[PDB]
């Protein structure tokens, strides 16, 4: 399925620290963030996505249209400009953020009743799993 609609709660988060270091997020932000349960809420209508990731701490809103290149300024992440593009490879949703960091982006797919999110930067891969609330 390409339907990723839902309120998804984080079950697991592997190597978030390595990914965040590859991004140059400061040590203290990394230390808080690694401990936090995330909730990802995806509103998907055709090609249009509206995403909100929420935690007790900081939140990140990301909206995009599949197949439509978009500028991003990653404020209160690593504060960089990237050229982002989200497309489908079969039922994997693939984001590539072109810019200063090598191999930036994330692969979003679907397996059984879970959402899998694989965040990449440089040589680092962070693997997250979410279940519907
Ligand atoms: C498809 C959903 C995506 C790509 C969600 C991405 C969320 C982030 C890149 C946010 C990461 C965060 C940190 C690295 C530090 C704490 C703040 C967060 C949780 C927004």
């Amino acid at each position: 399925t390409r339907d990723q609609n839902g309120t998804w709660e984080m079950e697991s988060n592997e190597n978030f620290e390595g990914y965040m270091k590859a991004l140059d997020i400061d040590f203290a932000t990394r230390k808080i963030a690694v401990r936090l349960t995330q909730t990802l809420v995806i509103d998907q209508d055709g090609d249009n996505f509206k995403t909100k990731t929420t935690s007790t701490f900081r939140n990140y809103d990301v909206d995009f249209t599949v197949g439509v290149e978009f500028d991003e300024y990653t404020k209160s992440l690593d504060n960089r400009h990237v050229k982002a593009l989200v497309t489908w490879e079969g039922d994997v949703l693939v984001c590539v953020q072109k810019g200063e960091k090598e191999n930036r982006g994330w692969k979003k797919w679907i397996e059984g009743n879970k959402l899998y999110l694989e965040l990449t930067c440089g040589d680092q891969v962070c693997r997250q799993v979410f279940k519907k609330k």
